[PDB]
């Protein structure tokens, strides 16, 4: 009765994929991470009375040159695509990634969401909320902004992709 879910987190370097993940899992904000080594975490959470057993695959740095596989894996139940609101490059990259991801998964019913991280750095924002939102809307995907410094926003992200997967 405990549900199991594998979630992959994708995106450009230094957008905070690791920090968001560690914050969701361990409740702390970390200022450094091995950016080219893929990490997988496990995490239990109860959502609306249901117990979930999470595996979170925190992917290594990706950019527009990264090889995406041509076939999807049955055991991955959702994809979180992260860019940083402080980096134009990361926003452009996440669009290239979504494109390659779609080529990989085709029409399979595996949810994809879009996250603009680092909303706490408001003096360095270069991506508007509307841009992320409308990009997500054009993908028919969920959209959130987040800050890895703010536990609740990290929780909201992962909770959303779980809710989407069951939709
Ligand atoms: N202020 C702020 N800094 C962040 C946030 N997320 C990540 N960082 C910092 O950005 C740097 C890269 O983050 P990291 O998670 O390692 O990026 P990754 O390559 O996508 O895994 C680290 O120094 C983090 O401490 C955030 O939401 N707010
Ligand atoms: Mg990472």
């Amino acid at each position: 009765q405990s549900k199991s879910r594998k979630i992959a987190i994708l995106g450009y370097r230094s957008v905070g994929k690791s920090s968001l993940t560690i914050q969701f899992v361990e409740g702390q904000f970390v200022d450094s991470y091995d950016p080219t080594i893929e990490n997988t975490f496990t995490k239990l959470i109860t959502v609306n009375g249901q117990e979930y057993h999470l595996q979170l695959v925190d992917t290594a740095v990706q950019d527009e040159y990264s090889i995406f596989p041509q076939t999807y894996s049955i055991d991955i139940n959702g994809y979180i695509l992260v860019y940083s609101v402080t980096s134009i490059k990361s926003f452009e990259v996440i669009k290239v990634i979504h494109g390659k991801l779609l080529d990989m998964v085709g029409k399979v019913q595996i949810p994809i969401m879009l996250v603009g991280n680092k909303k706490d750095l408001h003096m360095e924002r270069v991506i508007s909320y509307e841009e992320g939102k409308a990009l997500a809307e054009s993908w028919n995907a969920a959209f959130l902004e987040s800050s890895a410094k703010e536990n609740q926003t990290a929780v909201d992200v992962f909770k959303r992709i779980i809710l989407e997967a069951e939709k």
